[PDB]
Parts: C-alpha cells; sequence; structure tokens
C-alpha cells in the first residue's frame, strides 16, 4: 500500500525544440480525436492508485503514462521524435492490459480508443 509517485515530467526546457508536419498532427489530430472520445476521460490523467483504492497498481506499473501528460508534452514540444510520442501511446495502451483483466469495461475502453489511435496513425503525414 503506497501513495502515488510524481507524475511524468511534461516539460524539457533544456533540449531544443521543432514543430513538424508530424508533431502537429500528433497533437491537432491524433490526441484531440483520442481526447474527445467518449471513453477517453479515464485516460486523461495519471491512474490516482490512492482515490481509487489500487495498492498494487505501481507495483505493475513502473512505466505509467497517461494522455494528460501526452497532450502536455506535444504542448511544450517536448518530443523532438514523433516516435517518442508513439511510444507514449502505445505505453499508455499496454499498461492497461498489463493491470487488467480481459472483459473488463476499462480494457473495452482502452481497445475503442486504441482502433481510433491506428485509424488517425495510419494516416499520419510524410
Ligand atoms: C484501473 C485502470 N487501469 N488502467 N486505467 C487507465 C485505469 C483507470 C484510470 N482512471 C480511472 C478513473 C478516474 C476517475 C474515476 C472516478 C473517480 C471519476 O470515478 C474512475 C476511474 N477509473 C475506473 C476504475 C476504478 C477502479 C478500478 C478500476 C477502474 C473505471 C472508469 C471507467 O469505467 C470502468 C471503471 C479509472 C481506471
Amino acid at each position: 500500500g503506497h501513495m502515488n509517485p510524481p507524475p511524468p515530467e511534461t516539460s524539457n526546457p533544456n533540449k531544443p525544440k521543432r514543430q513538424t508536419n508530424q508533431l502537429q498532427y500528433l497533437l491537432r489530430v491524433v490526441l484531440k480525436t483520442l481526447w474527445k472520445h467518449q471513453f477517453a476521460w479515464p485516460f486523461q490523467q495519471p491512474v490516482d492508485a490512492v482515490k481509487l483504492n489500487l495498492p498494487d497498481y505501481y507495483k505493475i506499473i513502473k512505466t505509467p503514462m497517461d494522455m494528460g501528460t501526452i497532450k502536455k508534452r506535444l504542448e511544450n514540444n517536448y518530443y523532438w521524435n514523433a516516435q517518442e510520442c508513439i511510444q507514449d501511446f502505445n505505453t499508455m495502451f499496454t499498461n492497461c492490459y498489463i493491470y487488467n483483466k480481459p472483459g473488463d469495461d476499462i480494457v473495452l475502453m482502452a481497445e475503442a480508443l486504441e482502433k481510433l489511435f491506428l485509424q488517425k496513425i495510419n494516416e499520419l503525414p510524410t
């Protein structure tokens, strides 16, 4: 039974920044469309294991990720490569399948968001 760890870093002000067509698309298209999905809301902030009473969440999940962090990272130009952002979305879905069980409501929500994520990433420019 533990408290929550601090959330992931969202700004790297000592690293150089770039705006690419790919990075604009990940924020204005991928993140935006997923954020407004009917089942997006549990993924918009880190898992609060104390409020939700999940004492084993951060014993099982050592690489947590959520769309609130991804959004703040894109808004702060944290990513230099679009693949770093894609990896974050993948880690987020993967954690949900590691912690939860087949047929759980949260897993069906992750499945619906991942299908939409693949549809949007399919159309990534360049
Ligand atoms: C767990 C888990 N594993 N991966 N993720 C992303 C989660 C995850 C992340 N955030 C929330 C979350 C945030 C706010 C609320 C509030 C407080 C407003 O009621 C409920 C929340 N639940 C629910 C839940 C609670 C406890 C155990 C499992 C599920 C889901 C919600 C969808 O409908 C089913 C219950 C979450 C589950």
